[PDB]
């Protein structure tokens, strides 16, 4: 399990991951549905030199397939997140290896959106929406006060997820509310908010500005 790991909207760079055969008459490279059915992609004769792509118009003017049977996709989507195969054939066999392409879109830096213009004390109020937007993977919103992670309390931290995927990207856009009980101690201190995922170099988290609010009390 082999597997390319792409930046969205970078260039996948894909090579066959198989030794060149005495005797080969050309190469061909596919992807593989979700069940596993074949779609073949781009095709180059050894011996005439030709390259030839199939009219697959989800990768119209999007391959090149170099002399050493290299497979290069332009403007990486999350669409090639497939398992794509070489096929190396000669006059009497085939070869095949297969390649795993995962694609990362990094996540939107977090905004604190919908503010309460003010909280109040001994009564639950919506103090924001954490939205992070455009990503891939989808990722974790946590909260802070303070620069302090701010974990669930029943009648005082309630914290509501969602997570939504735009169907013609397949990009997520996550948003966290928090309907929070305030006290005096709250006064001039920022909450902040930060979205954590996985990308090309690992699990990264990115946090977001601060809000202070206005603390009312009877
Ligand atoms: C040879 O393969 C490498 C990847 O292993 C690729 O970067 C290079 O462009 C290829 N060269 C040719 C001439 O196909
Ligand atoms: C998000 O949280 C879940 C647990 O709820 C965890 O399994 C997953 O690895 C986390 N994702 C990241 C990007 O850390």
């Amino acid at each position: 399990w082999y597997t390319v790991n792409s930046a969205y909207g970078d260039t996948i760079i894909i090579p066959c991951r198989l030794d060149v055969p005495q005797n080969l008459m050309f190469g061909k490279w596919k992807y593989e549905k979700p069940d596993g059915s074949p779609v073949f992609i781009a095709f180059r004769s050894s011996t005439k030199k030709s390259v030839q792509y199939d009219d697959v118009p989800e990768y119209k003017d999007r391959l090149n397939l170099s002399e050493n049977y290299t497979l290069s996709i332009s403007n990486a989507r999350i669409s090639d997140e497939k398992r794509f195969v070489c096929m190396l054939v000669t006059e009497d066999n085939v070869f095949e290896a297969p390649t795993i392409v995962k694609v990362f879109k990094q996540p939107s830096k977090p905004e604190i959106v919908s503010k309460a213009l003010f909280l109040e004390t001994e009564q639950l109020k919506k103090l924001g929406d954490c939205i992070s937007e455009d990503s891939y993977p989808d990722g974790n919103i946590t909260w802070y006060r303070n620069g302090k992670v701010l974990h669930p309390l029943e009648g005082a931290v309630v914290i509501i997820f969602k997570k939504e995927m735009d169907p013609v990207t397949q990009l997520y856009t996550m948003t966290s509310t928090l309907e929070y009980k305030t006290t005096k101690a709250d006064i001039q201190m920022p909450f902040t908010c930060s979205v954590t995922y996985y990308g090309p170099s690992g699990q990264k988290t990115i946090h977001s500005e601060q809000a202070v609010f206005d603390i009312y009390y009877p």
